[PDB]
């Protein structure tokens, strides 16, 4: 479960997501608009990350590191399907 990995892992995973994206991820899985705002407003905090907020939130909801990969794969695979759609 995502909110239960060690800080280095979670921290490492979140900043990598902080460049791309977390709204697409969040959108692909589902978790609501107002749930996401807690996350969006993280950016106001000098060092803060919405992805960190998002992953912990996803963790709490019951997401494993294998469900996460399922999502990121789908994210990759629907980006192209989108890009080649009329």
């Amino acid at each position: 479960t995502l909110n239960r990995l060690r800080e280095p892992l979670l921290r490492r995973l979140s900043e990598l997501l902080d460049q791309a994206g977390w709204r697409r991820l969040a959108e692909l899985a589902g978790l609501s608009c107002l749930d996401l705002e807690q996350c969006s407003l993280k950016v106001l905090e000098p060092e803060g990350s919405p992805s960190l907020c998002l992953l912990k939130l996803m963790g709490e909801k019951g997401c494993t590191v294998t469900e996460l990969s399922d999502f990121l794969q789908a994210m990759e695979h629907t980006e192209v399907l989108q890009l080649l759609s009329p």
